[PDB]
């Protein structure tokens, strides 16, 4: 018996950062998962924000924490979760090597969307980006798998620590993370 009439992807899975920005405590981002519509990706997300599954192939934790936002652009997005080298090259999935574009069908209509980092077709790691503004040029490119659901606040403050280039003017780390 459907009761709801959705405009958008159904969230199904509730999951957090607790930001530092230069070693102090900002805020708790909350993000909704598209499980139901991308339920890979999705699961690769929340399973690297509980750090559930434990050691990577690469010898690191495949866990969000402790990974920085590496490259954060005012109008444009923030970036991060590369948990390998912690630097913007790396990051892991939890499936063991990079993995397929799930999907194209969610598109980057609007600010506080979660979306996959990648380098080219089929390359789906651990890095992520928030998205600031609308981004349809990068439809078709970036597989969409969730959003914002509290703390757009913290990602604004964030975002405003960047640069046009990219190249933060604070050392942002996700310093704890997990599912709700």
């Amino acid at each position: 018996f459907a009761t709801r009439v959705i405009s958008a992807p159904k969230v199904t899975k509730k999951v957090f950062f607790k930001i530092s920005i230069n070693g102090e405590d900002a805020g708790t981002i909350k993000f909704g998962l598209f499980g139901d519509d991308v339920p890979k990706t999705a699961e690769n997300f929340r399973a690297l924000c509980t750090g559930e599954k434990g050691m990577g192939k690469l010898g690191k934790p495949l866990h969000y924490k402790g990974s920085p936002f590496h490259r954060v652009i005012p109008n444009f997005m923030i970036q991060g979760g590369d948990i390998t080298s912690g630097n913007g090259y790396g990051g892991e999935s939890i499936y063991g090597s990079k993995f397929a574009d799930e999907s194209f069908k969610i598109t980057h209509d609007g600010p506080g969307l979660l979306s996959m980092a990648n380098s080219g077709p089929n390359t789906n790691g651990s890095q992520f980006f928030i998205t600031t503004v609308p981004c349809p040029w990068l439809n078709g490119k970036h597989v969409v798998f969730g959003k914002v659901i509290e703390g757009m606040e913290i990602v604004k403050k964030i975002e405003s620590l960047g640069s046009q280039s990219g190249t933060p003017k604070a050392k942002i780390i996700i310093a704890d993370c997990g599912e709700i």
